[PDB]
């Protein structure tokens, strides 16, 4: 009985191969995975972490300019940058500066942190990157629409709603990122990591990966490495790359 | 409806007790194949139907509901019968930064015709610019549609779910919406996927929920929809009949 993060991901891989409907992609609509963050850091790649951490710090700064990423050798957002390196209203902007009609900006992250301190049992510990007023004008509307937190038994859990998920090339990165974010938020709120719950809308695999996805279905799952986070950081916005260390 | 009972059973057996008392889990997902019948899991549908039709009209005034003896929203209405920026307003009139209003429903219907394979067939009722001033922030945050093999599926993200008193109604409402949309877009009903955040049951309901686990599950009724309706916004209460 192989049970763990890799298996849960491998189960998704397998479900979409067996029951997915092609359209190359192959897809299902609606899926949900749970990862116990206490078991280890959900590295679900057979095979960079640098991109993951820097991207996440980049999100949290509210930056939508590719420069900080390029400065730290992260290229994942290059192909969407305009002449000035701007991306438009992507995650950082939505998270830190959600534009209200009256010109105010809603710092959803700071609001979440305040709400976690004052009302951890709240049922609206929510950050949304899905803004109907802006998605039509984005070349790449946010795939990670909305995420919600929950606090029970001193543990912080996070559920992500992801409208579109390439299960083979995207989902492992997606998982690592929000698991890391959950861990960072748990730390600064004095909570232990709970679960990351990954909910998928269109969960798909392209036809050029149909055969590879099977190379993973037989693979023996390795022990999850531990993500070590500098325990002194109490300000979510003050994290640095060096604050993180993953086994191996 | 086994799927629903499994929900009650899972939360009752594995949920955590927190006093505000509820027992809860975080993150749950149920699938209902709408071709198997209408997922009504006795419950009074008239309020569900009127409320949905009311959402579809986009008005925040309770007048249509009052006129039809539907009381769901009474406690939240002001002297004039106005509510805040509730579902109908966010769905039909999402307030854009620049001062425009986004008809997410009209845009949805457009997109279903023009790009049925779209991965962003989304309607959101979760507005960070509004939620902190609302007396009742929307529990139904966001829903997404999906088209495969001539079938329309819908996934709802519900942040807070009273599994005993609320969920059955929530399922009915979105199942019905999916069927209405499928009809007017030339599609067959697919599945309704219900994703829950904080899925809870209040302690005063523990035993009634336990008792519901015993009930022998019956064939689902069929929701008959006036086949002559070709415009989502032309549906009226009389166009729906639950039989069987």
């Amino acid at each position: 009985e192989q049970i763990g993060g890799m298996r849960t991901y491998l189960d998704l891989l397998q479900h979409v191969l067996d029951h997915g409907v092609d359209r190359g992609t192959r897809s299902v609509f609606g899926y949900q995975m749970r990862f116990d963050l206490e078991e280890g850091f959900p590295v679900l790649t057979t095979k960079h972490l640098r991109s993951i951490i820097h991207e996440l710090l980049w999100f949290l700064k509210g930056d939508t300019n590719i420069a900080y990423l390029k400065e730290n050798g992260v290229t994942i957002w290059d192909e969407w940058a305009d002449e000035n390196g701007d991306l438009g209203p992507v995650y950082g902007y939505q998270w830190r500066s959600w534009p209200a009609p009256d010109g105010r900006h809603i710092d959803q992250i700071a609001n979440l942190l305040k709400m976690l301190h004052t009302n951890p049992q709240s049922r609206r510990l929510i950050v949304s990157a899905w803004n109907p007023a802006l998605v039509d004008e984005m070349a790449l509307p946010p795939c990670h629409c909305l995420f919600q937190f929950y606090v029970a038994n001193g543990r912080l859990s996070c559920q992500l709603y992801q409208r579109s998920a390439d299960i083979f090339l995207g989902v492992p990165f997606n998982i690592a990122s929000y698991a890391l974010l959950t861990m960072m938020i748990a730390q600064v709120t004095g909570l232990k990591p709970g679960e990351f719950i990954h909910t998928l809308g269109d969960a798909h695999i392209y036809s050029n990966h149909f055969e590879q996805a099977r190379l993973q279905l037989t693979r023996t799952p390795k022990k999850l490495p531990v993500m070590h986070i500098n325990p002194d950081v109490k300000d979510l916005f003050a994290f640095r790359f060096e604050d993180f260390r993953l086994d191996g």
